[PDB]
């Protein structure tokens, strides 16, 4: 299908408590959420191949990776991991990350199109799931 656009939020649960599990303390936690957790996100798709940009107001990340091609990004907290993307369905990917040093709560990410329009992540830890909902630019 086509993950290609620019996608704005409208819907976010569990970020809060995610970042709990991840080890960020209260006060960091709440600032986070209330000034960084109405990101934007840019995709461009050619095939099985993705650029993704997230961007906060001050931060951005750019992520490269090939479907079942494992490479190197980061956890929510900043961590570096190693990870690698699956398809699970045709409008869904999911992503496995190890970290490359320190022992830490197990994440990953999930990605997915709905066809009524929605753009849907999913970031894990542990047991505790952040979803995020987008919609097109
Ligand atoms: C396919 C979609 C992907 C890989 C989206 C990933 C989104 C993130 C890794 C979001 C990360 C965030 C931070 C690292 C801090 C600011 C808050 C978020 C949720 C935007």
């Amino acid at each position: 299908p086509n993950f290609s656009g620019n996608w704005k939020i409208i819907r976010s649960e569990n970020f809060e408590e995610l970042l709990k599990v991840l080890g960020v303390n209260v006060m960091l936690r709440k600032i986070w959420v209330a000034a960084a957790s109405k990101p934007a996100v840019e995709i461009k798709q050619e095939g099985d191949t993705f650029y993704i940009k997230v961007s906060t107001t001050v931060w951005t990340t750019e992520i490269n990776f090939k479907v079942g091609e494992e490479f190197e990004e980061q956890t929510v907290d900043g961590r570096p991991c190693k990870s690698l993307v699956k398809w699970e369905s045709e409008n869904k990917m999911v992503c496995e990350q190890k970290l490359l040093k320190g022992e830490g709560p197990k994440t990953s990410w999930t990605k997915e199109l709905t066809n009524d329009g929605e753009l849907i992540l999913t970031m894990t830890a542990d047991d505790v799931v952040c979803t995020q909902v987008f919609v097109r630019e």
